């Protein structure tokens, strides 16, 4: 029911509303403020970059449920950040699984990267969980990395590996 | 009230900022010369998409009439400054707005952007604005003398501030 | 109170390319009425940014163009600025003249911190002259064969008005 | 009930139809090949070219009726060559003399320019007939000048100066 | 008779942007299933004037879009060049590949007067080995952990053809 | 007949132009291969719109249909020689407008143009068009052997000339 | 003995070293780090920007003594920020007191300046006293508005304006 | 005959550099005594083919720079220019000016083809009044509070001469 | 000692830097490969001449031998935090400079840069190293799994850190 | 004599063409304004490398001293003219080169070039240059009136001629 | 240990532009020898920063070029690239090529981490499949009629070597 | 003895000495007029234009004896127009048909042509001979092709393909 394709120039009003929303941008640790120039004048510059792959979440419907990125992808170390947002309208509907899913079917069938890690706010237990859940193990507990609504944040950082993912069922 | 949002600046919000920028009773408060064609307003704006030493915001109700504008200008990466500055358009002045804003605005400076200090810079033949800007805890750390002119005359202004520290601890 | 002055736009360019076709009209700028849409345009475009000058239309209260008014050679140091207007034909006669002059001296003095403004009138305008002896301006030159317009060479007064004045 | 204007990017269809036109182009010694293409990039090229002014006619019903061109325009020399295309649908209506004396007068009155010549083929009397009556005199005659439908053709270059335009009658 | 090729446009990029975004179809070119409609487009544009490729897509009489064929490397001294073909998956299963196959061979050999063309193949796909044999191909390589496909290295053959066993 | 006009190409008619350039069957008469996107024929369209060293033309009868394209290449300053080409649309073949159009071209290039010899190639195995072209007055001067690739194969072709003095004085 | 000139290319090795200076950068509230790189490319960018002059200080024996700088100077209000530069070398040999008043006469002699300002550490109240020595007076105190040496630290802000400093004797 | 203009040239320009950043000189030209020799170069550059222009260097027989002269805002249509003239310290005193001037007006007159040259000379700068009266030039203008100078505002003399008159 | 400065890294230093590019040995520390050719470090040079996210420098002895490289990067504007790296060239390595350069990195991130966190990566399998950072402040938040690929295999690193108010305060 | 060489302008012999350029004696001779720096001669020499409608030659003798300039202008392309001028430098004046350059031009022009007319223009007050050009071949075809401003008044110019059937027939 | 390899510097370039002029030796890598100094440099400066290639001079203790060795064609998914190398005629039957084949196989293998590493080499070239066996390389193709070199066309060998094989 | 190599840009200054020289240029019905400038100018254009290579040809001693080109080189058709040059100083040294040889092993045995074709004037009867003891053989006889030296003349168009020229010994 929900698939992942590649960013367009025609879903960035989409991105647009989520990149200005301060309560989807703090679990990505960023600014929530990007003017519609800003967003796409930086899309055009990056087209080409190999070291990102931006997807877009639809369900059978299309509507846009989500995001899912690759980012920092490195091609010696074959290792990327992986970062998910899903729509306020569709937070538990129960996709997220499925979803990570996807993205890491993508880094290791696809890509054949080695090593896929995310950063999550300690303060978000039920996500570090999920995460968990889905393979991931915290690698560090990052102090104060982030300053996040008024003060610093610790975070974790997690991975799993490309090894685990295609052989711990054999 | 909690109606009031703020929003970083968009292109289709630029006629509403030429009609305030050409509009000699607004541009006063903020000592500026009241002419800008739609086209310099427009190359300027292209000008500093990117810019990181800004944050422009327009303020909407919950109707989306646009209520006013309020910037955060040079802002310092070391010291963690910045000058606040803000229009309330004509029909709406009067009516409340004022002290929402300005909280609006040292929120912004210090949850999100991580900043040190806010100062500003107000008419010192304008003591009613001065006194709200107390209320809102602004203090004056100067008196500049003949600093601007305007009207004819050089005025003096109060230059104000409030810092990280004393907005998260009240 | 009716009458006002605004920063020029692209979408008045229409009307200033018909006042600046016009012989008559270019005729009291001491300039050549010939300018294609696109050079007017193109040059408009070049100096979107330029601080030496600042070009305004006149509006009545419905939004007729009613004329041009310009302040150029607007210069940094010695804080003074040529000043020149024009009334479109359809609106000549209606005694704008004056408010659009005031509202002109208004902007230098109070709004630029200009210290002197000047401008250029035919000797054979005496009328124009007169208008301008009456909000204030004096003369300070009657310069000798300056332009030529239509066939000759003619004489032009230049006259001057200073801050201190206006404001007093 | 003529006027001359300044040439403009929407008259560039009628200059269009003149251009390709082999039996009007002749009479300008040009070769009656240009895609709108070329006509439209010259146009733009020149724009600011201060050593041209090129005038469309039009009557009092805003019909098209023709072209005045000065070109070579020198400013130290003060000359500039004159010529001139009524569209066949006009010709014959008696507009000539009354363009020749524009172009002369805005030569002469406008532009203060001391010297206009022109050229005209040695085969077409009629024309060099209703030149010489409006003030123009044979200075030249230029020998096998000009390659003109499968032969070197002989034209008169004749002139008129501002002396004799605006002093005859006193 | 039914089946042409012609030029890729710019109108056939949605089609083509739909195909490069299908895992299933990209897996047959060893290609990444991923691309954005502005990366495909600027590309396409930038590769305009490129004489070492050319690019297809197949028409039926209905003019409905049923595939792309490519030749790409084109060598100018060794006049060798690689050719792919993907068929919709709408219109799989209908028969087309032969006549299309043999479209890009008349076009290689009888208007690029090429000496060679070869292709890859997966070793897992045998009913493509055994359709390209039909056709003429013949393996030359055997390219072990070639490519990355779906969680695995795999295996692909190089099958060629020349111009000289082609026309005769 | 008269009712035949050769004009500029234009860039209306460019999908006139990619009909033909696209047609293995009209190409094969210019030894050229027939693959041309509609992008590679107009950059290269813009590219040489001031180039002087070519004359495009399109063909058109009284009621406008596009009936075929005239051209002059490798127009030579000095030697004053230039290349002929046509090329008459497959529904035009046969009706009698070839020799009208090669007289045409011939005008053009000889009383307008004042070259001093057009040129042409066309296959040996053709001999009609080869007579064709020898009752239009112009006479064989190569046989180019193995010249071109058409078709799988080696083609010999003709170099047929003709010059301004013969058609001049016909 | 002093004189101001313009700031030249080959006077940018000197400007270097005392960029890349902490104890002469910390007067400036600027960071000490600048490229030789960076320092070039931004004098070349500022080249002909109307809002600065930047001097460099020579003795007769044309050592080269410091820096005198105007900055941020706006045409309406008429003002502008005065910085300056001694040399450690040159520290303490009695000539502040003199680039002041030249500083000045520039300012108001020259440019037909309204008011220049500057900023002096609270922490350096022999600079304080100097400045006031030379007519400025503190117009603000602005606090913790620099971050210099692990602490944020006070400021003055002192001025002078062009009718005192011309008419003080009259 | 000892004294030549010649075109300036980039060679020439350290003289300039030398004479843009002297005070006491640029006072005579209204202008501000301050020009880094890229601003200077940079303006160079950008003006070669301007030509409301005639920029000259002044050379003695030995080749020493003696000074500048120059014709500025040079107008197509009305046939006028301002010219401006320096001579450098080291050479005032020594009677040059009036060749110079003479020089000027020749080349404006009998090459440029110009109608009239007009200047700007201090109220404050008697002297310089009197030698250009002496040269033919008249007084046309007494600009009041035209250019600050000094501290203060002063007045400026504009004074032409014809080209009939010149020739005559 | 007092004798090692750190200064802004320069053109002329770029042999230097290349050397330590490409050099095995020492680029293994940095997890990074040794391969760089002289234009491509010079041009990325140039790129990031005025990028304000990342801080360069040069460690010279009295004598000006040039003893190694410390580089703050990812500067981040917000989070305040950037990542520490340094080389010390294998001649100059084991005498006793890594302690003094690694507090004067410290020194310049908090006192001049005003930033709150330095992080920084080390190889597991060097716990001399780690042992040398935590006697320096540093303490260990992370232990990355397979996080680089080195010498043939994957390598997990230490990410250790240290905070402003930690620094300030000891 | 045959010692006399014409060869193509170089860029080494600009500082020579400067020379002749600034000399109001020389100019004078070809009714053009004696004023050009070398920026601009050198920048217009680069603008026109390519341009095919100019010939620019620099004559020399057996010992290579610098002879004068020869030029054809104007070259068109259909009409087969050019413009032909000449500039002998002053020291070289009366030596009876004159007529030799003039027949060298005249051949490159009839010989090489396949030009059908040259043209040149002489002023009417100089009649022994006058009876010169006759005695070479050319013919006078025009007289014209006032055409240039020469050192304060206006000359008037023979316009002469020479066709390549006569030049290639004597 | 005599022998390094390091990357390619524009001061190599003379190097390099003699091998790629040399008949003999460009045959070996199937390239046409012709290449002047300023198509070198510009495909020099137009790959600075591609990151598909990995171009190697080697050098001897003394500093002397021996050779040149590539890793080209380097993929980002699959992790495979092609490796070339030439030794300088000088510097051949110095038993120079084991060592340096086996530095290339270091490099891709333990520096950027690849999985396969292939080449090519002329059928007609026995000696040299038979070192790169030796090496490792193991055949997966015969590549038919290939290449065009001295008048005819040539079949030559695809070898490849795995990082498993390689590391184990 | 003899060598062929890639012209380099330090052999431009041979180039243009031949380039310049009416009696070389007359074999390649050119021109003899380019300017240093212009030579240069196009050679850059054309490094990497893959329809032509241009050989210079060196003895043993590096003494620079001419020049051998292949141009308009097709790729579909493999055809390409051959054209030699040997510098006066080294005309008759019996250098042409090793230099013909070389140029033709090049061709077929390197870029795998399948015809070289050329053109000589028919006023060149030994040139034409040379050329058949080579193996080419007369396609054509072109009439009044080019302008040389004052009248329009005829060429031969000749040619050899791969085929003969690689198997007519087998």
């Amino acid at each position: 029911q929900l698939t992942l394709r590649a960013l367009e120039r025609g879903d960035l009003r989409f991105i647009h509303n989520l990149n200005n929303n301060r309560n989807i941008m703090s679990y990505w640790f960023e600014e929530p403020y990007e003017s519609f120039d800003e967003l796409e004048e930086l899309y055009n510059k990056h087209i080409h970059d190999n070291a990102e792959r931006r997807f877009v979440v639809e369900d059978a419907q299309k509507n846009l449920i989500g995001l899912v990125e690759l980012i920092e992808i490195n091609y010696i170390h074959r290792s990327a950040e992986f970062q998910i947002i899903i729509a306020p309208e569709h937070q538990g509907k129960g996709f997220a699984r499925t979803l990570i899913n996807r993205a890491l079917d993508y880094s290791f069938t696809i890509l054949n990267l080695h090593k896929i890690y995310l950063h999550v706010a300690v303060e978000n237990p039920k996500a570090v969980h999920l995460y968990e859940e889905c393979g991931f193990v915290e690698e560090g507990h990052l102090v104060e990395e982030f300053f996040i609504n008024g003060r610093y944040q610790d975070v974790k950082r997690m991975y799993i590996l490309q090894s685990k993912y295609l052989n711990r069922s054999e």
